[PDB]
C-alpha cells in the first residue's frame, strides 16, 4: 500500500529531459511516475508542456515497473473523451497494470487558448463535465458496443476494440470537499497536493473521500489514495529555498490558477511573491529527519501514495538524494 | 530519394504487435513506418484500432532510423487541431527528424461513432475544414503566439512551447485533383494509395500535384511524393490471392468508405465481394522480378516514397521475403 512516486514536470522540462527524469525515476527505486498535462505552462519564459501521452508512452516503453498516470489531465474541454478512452485503452495494452488515468475538473491556463468559445464554465458544469466524461470513458473500456446520450457527450455504437480485460483505473483529483467525495464514490484513485494545511486534509478531503465511498458501499481502504508532496530537500539551506522560485504560480489562489488563461499575465501575478511566502507551500528541509517528519504527517492523515515533486532544475540531484537520504527513512 | 517503407495496419493488429512490427520493418531494412489513424477498423469481426500516436512514440522509443508519421490522421473532427499540433511537436522533440504530420479530409467510420453531431458535412466543408486546420497547427509550430479565429477553429493566444527548429513536415493524402492541388501548394509531402488505375496518377493526381506546386512557386521535386503500395506477394500463389481477403473493406466505393459510419455495415458490404474483385486493388505476385515492374510503374509516373502494405496476418514472412526477394530489385 505504501507507495513513493516521482512527479515529471512538464511545465518545467522539455520533452526528451522529461521522458529521461521518469526513467531515472525508475532507476532510483521509485514506485510510479506521474506527468502534469498541460497545453500551456505556468510561466512564459522558461516554461515547457510537452504533450502528456507521449511522455506516457515513452517511458512506458523505456521502463518494465513504473506505474505510469497523468496527475492531472482534464478530458472534458480540448480533448475528447473517447479518443482519451482509446488512448488510454492503448496504452493499458502496451504496459500492462501500469496505467492509470488521473483526472481533474480543469484550468482555464490549459482550456480558453485551445479554443474553447465564449466564457470559462462555473464550477458546476465542469464538475458535471467530469462525471459524465468518466462514465463514458468507463462504459468505452468495456470494450462492448456503446450508445452514450450525455448532457455534453455523445456516442452511437462506438467501440474500444483494444482494451485490457479489467478496463483502465481512474484518479480523481479534488482541491475541495465536494470532488473528494466524487473520488471517494467512483475512483479507483484519489489525488491532492500537499502545502495547503492540515484542516484540508483531515477536516476536508480525507472525510469527504471516507463519505464518498460510505456513501456508495465501498472499502475506502480499496481507493489509493495519492497526493503530490512539495517537497524542496538540499543539504544545502539557500538552494532549498531558493529552488522554490520557478513554482511561484503555485503559491497563488486556487482561483488565480484555475481562471487565469494567459502565462504571461500568470507569471506577473507569481513574480509578486517573495522567495520566502513561496516556500509556505513546500516543505523546506536540509536534515532528512526533518524532512521525512514532515512528509510523515500527510502518511498519518491517511495518504499512501506519495508523489515527490521537487522543484529545482536539478532533478537528477533529488533523485539522488531521494534514494540515499530519503527513501530509507519513508519506507521504514 | 527514392525510399522504401512499411504501412502498419492498425485496422488488422492489436498494439503490442503493431509495434514489435514496426520494430521488425526497421530490422528488414525500411527507411519509414506509416501507421493508419482509426478509431474504428474497416471490420468489426477480427478488427483492431490502436492509438496512432502512442504508436509513433512506442515504435520512435525502439528505433533509430525509421521516419515515422500517419497514413493518415484526420485534424478536424473528433481531434482539436491545437493539440494534434501539440503531440507532433512533442514527438518531434522526442524523434530528431524522423516524425512527420500524414493528413486526411476524414471518414465517417472515425467520426460519427466517436460523437460528431448532426449530418457528415460535404466534401467542400471537410476540405476547408483540413486546409483550415493545417494553417493553424503550422503557425502554432513557429512558436509565436497565435490568435486564430478561423471558420471552424478557434485560439485566443495560444503557444506551442516544445517545437522543434524546422516545425512538422505535413504529407497530404488525395483520392482525387482538388485536395492533390492543395498538397502541391501547401504539403511537405503528399500521400496517395496504388490500385486505382493508371489514369488516376497520370492523368489527375500527378498533374495536379505539379499544378499545386507551380500556382505556389515551389519545386515539385522537393516534395516528398509517398504512395501506399498495396502488394501481396507470396511465393505461394494461394497465399498471395487469400491473404487480401481481410482487405475487403477496401474494394469498395469511396464514398462507401468514406460515408458508412458503421464497421458492422462496412463489413457486411465488403463481405459480399468475391475474392478476384478484391485481388483488383493489390499486386497480387508470387514472382520478385514481376512484382517489382508493377511497384515500378508508380515510380515510373512521379512516386518516390514506397510504402508497402502487404495484406497477410503473418506481416513478418512479408518483411522477410521483402528484404530477400524485394528490395534489392527495388532499389536499383
Ligand atoms: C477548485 C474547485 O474544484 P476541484 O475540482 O476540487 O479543483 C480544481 C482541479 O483540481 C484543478 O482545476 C485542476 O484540474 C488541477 N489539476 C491539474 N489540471 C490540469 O489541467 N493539468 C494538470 O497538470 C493539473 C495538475 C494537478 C495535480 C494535482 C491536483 O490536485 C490538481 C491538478 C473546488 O474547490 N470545488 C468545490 C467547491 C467549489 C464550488 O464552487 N462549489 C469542491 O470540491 O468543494
Ligand atoms: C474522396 C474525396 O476527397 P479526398 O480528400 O481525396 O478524400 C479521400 C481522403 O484521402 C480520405 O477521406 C481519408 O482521410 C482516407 N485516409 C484515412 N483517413 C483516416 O481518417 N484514417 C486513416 O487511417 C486513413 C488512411 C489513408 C491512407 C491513404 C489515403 O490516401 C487516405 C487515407 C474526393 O474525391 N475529393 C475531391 C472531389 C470531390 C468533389 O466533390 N469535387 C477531389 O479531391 O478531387
Amino acid at each position: 500500500e505504501l507507495k513513493l512516486g516521482y512527479k515529471a514536470s512538464a511545465e518545467q522540462f522539455a520533452p526528451r529531459e522529461l521522458v529521461e527524469l521518469a526513467v531515472a525515476a525508475e532507476a532510483h527505486g521509485m514506485d510510479s511516475a506521474t506527468v502534469s498535462d498541460h497545453f500551456q505552462p505556468w510561466r512564459h519564459q522558461g516554461g515547457h508542456a510537452p504533450f502528456s501521452l507521449s511522455w506516457m508512452t515513452a517511458v512506458g516503453e523505456r521502463t518494465n515497473r513504473l506505474l505510469l498516470g497523468t496527475s492531472v489531465l482534464t478530458p472534458t474541454f480540448r480533448y475528447n473523451p473517447a479518443v482519451i478512452a482509446q488512448a488510454f485503452a492503448t496504452m493499458g495494452c502496451l504496459y500492462p497494470n501500469r496505467v492509470f488515468l488521473g483526472v481533474g475538473t480543469g484550468e482555464a491556463l490549459n482550456e480558453i487558448a485551445t479554443g474553447y468559445e465564449g466564457a470559462w464554465p462555473e464550477f458546476k458544469e465542469r464538475f458535471a463535465r467530469l462525471r459524465e466524461s468518466v462514465g463514458l470513458m468507463r462504459q468505452l473500456w468495456s470494450g462492448d458496443r456503446v450508445d452514450f446520450d450525455g448532457d455534453y457527450y455523445r456516442l452511437k455504437g462506438a467501440s474500444i476494440y483494444d482494451v485490457p480485460d479489467g478496463g483502465v483505473p481512474v484518479y480523481i483529483a479534488a482541491g475541495g470537499p465536494a470532488v473528494a467525495k466524487y473520488a471517494g464514490r467512483a475512483g479507483d484513485g484519489f489525488i491532492c497536493t500537499s502545502g495547503k494545511g492540515e484542516e484540508l486534509y483531515t477536516e476536508k478531503l480525507m472525510p469527504a473521500v471516507r463519505e464518498g465511498a460510505a456513501a456508495a458501499d465501498r472499502s475506502v481502504d480499496g481507493i489509493d489514495k495519492m497526493i503530490e508532496i512539495k517537497i524542496s530537500y538540499d543539504p544545502d539551506p539557500e538552494l532549498a529555498m531558493n529552488n522554490t522560485r520557478f513554482w511561484a504560480p503555485l503559491s497563488l489562489t486556487a482561483e488565480q490558477k484555475h481562471s487565469i488563461d494567459d502565462p504571461i499575465e500568470m507569471e506577473k501575478a507569481a513574480d509578486a511573491l517573495p522567495i520566502e511566502q513561496i516556500a509556505k507551500r513546500w516543505i523546506v528541509a536540509s536534515d532528512p529527519d526533518e524532512a521525512v517528519e514532515k512528509v510523515g504527517q500527510y502518511v498519518t492523515w491517511g495518504l499512501n501514495h506519495l508523489v515527490f515533486h521537487a522543484p529545482g532544475h536539478d532533478q537528477r540531484r533529488f533523485l539522488e538524494l531521494f534514494q540515499s537520504d530519503l527513501a530509507p527513512r519513508l519506507r521504514r
